[PDB]
């Protein structure tokens, strides 16, 4: 089994599956002077983005694999997006002004993975093996039009108004780098084969682009969150229709949780710029439904 010491170069097999990719993320901003308590809070949300998903992977001896995954929408996806304040400082925890925009967008957002195995099980009905490895992802949204409901001088969730149609814009975009340890899995029964895997890691490393379309209120927002947890569950099950050809069925989840981290703003109007430590804050999670094709050559 795991101590069979030889070589195969020879020994690699496909992955490829398709699927709908759904999630969230709160983009969040801090006043540290004023307790760092929350002022702004953006939720993009999309459900069912199409999504192509591949795998290669290279099992070079009975005690390491290495491999090589990847994902990208196929094609945008219409979301949502919400935008809350909480100005009064004397009542945080009642937001202040509310926007909401139904036409919100996906644009796009993709995940390659590279990564090493090593098998503490290996055995023709059963695997299990210790991984470590690095990934990237990438999201962009567009937020635009919408309606509101915000907070007069000396009044409270009374401007309720609307936005021009299309005007008033807003783009977001993210990036997650992610090394990490985790644990995969699989037993087989006949021609029967249910797996998993678990991932990990604290050295998350995550940043954000946000631009603010108005010719009045033109200003660009940069955020990077460092040392950020990141947690991932996908179980799978699947049916050998041939020796080496496998059908499989999949569903994962995953999660960055929130930390804080600076920012930087920049106002092209005024050409005034402004930095605050611990200013930013930066979360997500995804649920990704997969189907496809696992070919062993
Ligand atoms: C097999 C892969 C097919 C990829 C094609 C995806 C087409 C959907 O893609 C979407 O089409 C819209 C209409 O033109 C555009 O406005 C969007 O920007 C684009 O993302
Ligand atoms: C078989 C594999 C098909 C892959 C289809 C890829 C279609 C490319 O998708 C494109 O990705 C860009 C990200 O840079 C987006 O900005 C574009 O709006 C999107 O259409």
């Amino acid at each position: 089994s795991t101590e069979t010491l030889s070589f195969t170069p020879d020994n690699i097999n496909a992955d490829i599956s398709l699927g709908t990719l759904s999630g969230k993320t709160k983009e969040r901003v801090y006043l540290a002077e004023e307790g760092g308590r929350k002022v702004s809070q953006l939720d993009w949300k999309f459900n069912n983005a199409a999504i192509i998903k591949g795998a290669i992977n290279w099992d070079l001896m009975p005690q390491i694999s290495i491999g090589a995954a990847g994902w990208t929408t196929l094609g945008s996806r219409g979301g949502n997006m919400v935008d809350q304040d909480w100005m009064d400082s004397s009542n945080p925890g009642t937001w202040t002004d509310e926007a909401r925009h139904p036409d919100t967008q996906l644009n796009y957002a993709n995940e390659f993975d590279l990564n090493i195995k090593g098998w503490l099980l290996n055995e023709p009905n059963y695997r299990l093996g210790l991984m470590a490895g690095y990934q990237e992802s990438r999201y962009s949204f567009t937020a635009r039009g919408g309606s509101y409901i915000y907070s007069s001088e000396e009044g409270f969730r009374d401007d309720i108004g609307s936005f021009p149609n299309g005007e008033r814009a807003i783009g977001y975009k993210q990036r997650f780098k992610m090394p990490y340890i985790g644990l995969t899995g699989s037993y087989r029964y006949e021609d029967f084969e249910l797996g998993g895997t678990f991932k990990y890691s604290g050295w998350v490393e995550s940043s954000d682009n946000d631009e603010h379309y108005d010719p009045k209120g033109r200003i660009t927002y940069r955020s990077k969150v460092k040392d950020q947890n990141y947690y991932s569950v996908a179980v799978n099950a699947g049916y050998y229709v041939t020796p080496n050809a496998k059908v499989y069925v999949e569903g994962a989840w995953n999660r960055v949780t929130n930390k804080k981290g600076n920012t930087s703003l920049y106002d092209h109007n005024n050409n005034t710029s402004d930095y605050s430590k611990n200013g930013a804050g930066i979360e997500n999670y995804n649920f990704i439904t997969t189907a496809g094709l696992k070919y062993t050559f």
